[PDB]
């Protein structure tokens, strides 16, 4: 990927009843943890939502593929997936920087 | 210079802008052709200013036609009118297709 | 290291974290003075089960990006599980729309 980088956010943009399904894909996969909000898409509006994980550069591949499997329905608005470059990941409980700082470590 | 760093094919084009100036953006994104913009509410310094973040992922060489457009919608010239940021984008995929790279991008 | 790969003239500071941290994370930020945090609402949901959290933004230079996740920490840390993360992503430029100033002028 360029930029190269030792981490990336993957960033999905999709229906908001497929949180479960790819959430649950996600899990299949050693992905414990996904960050979810509200977005719109174009007072008329499609509503959407955002979903973000950040993860090592070897991961991107497989989060892609899996967000894909829990996400498409074969319908137009099936969202869009978003690679970006993470320079650093850190713990706020233990200030662990990078891998050590990058597994959801969250009650179930 | 156009020659961002980190270079990338793609960049987020993300502006945090006056709640009331979205449907203008929109309006002034899509005279140039550019739609898929994605908003969310946010809000700036139990005190809160509401602003809205809006989300746009182009081409490298779209990059400064979408800043010009953002402004010409969300400007007022009061203080808040918010900022816009430039971040790499590494890869876009449409999620119904699986295409990548610019295939996906609109 | 300081010397952060992607290398950029700017980074945004993102951390997703407890909800009531809020206040006290900005009070630190504005005490090194650093201003213009954005915040959202976020859902961990890892019935639809979730954790309430909060995003908070923050585009800074590059020479700025240790004190900003330093003093992050400090507001936001409890020492209990689920305290949140800190991502830091590189950003190309920072653009204000009231006069079109970019880099530095503008962050």
């Amino acid at each position: 990927y360029i930029p190269d980088s030792k981490f990336y956010k993957v960033e999905a943009i999709v229906r908001p009843w497929r949180i479960q399904q790819v959430s649950s894909a996600l899990l299949k996969i050693g992905i414990r943890g996904v960050t979810v909000s509200d977005v719109r898409g174009f007072d008329k509006f499609v509503a959407k939502v955002k979903m973000e994980i950040v993860v090592k550069k070897d991961q991107v591949e497989s989060v892609i593929n899996t967000i894909i499997e829990g996400a498409r329905t074969g319908e137009i608005g099936d969202g869009k997936i978003f690679v970006l470059p993470v320079s650093d990941v850190i713990r706020v409980r233990t200030g662990e920087r990078g891998e050590k700082a990058e597994k959801m470590t969250g009650d179930m």
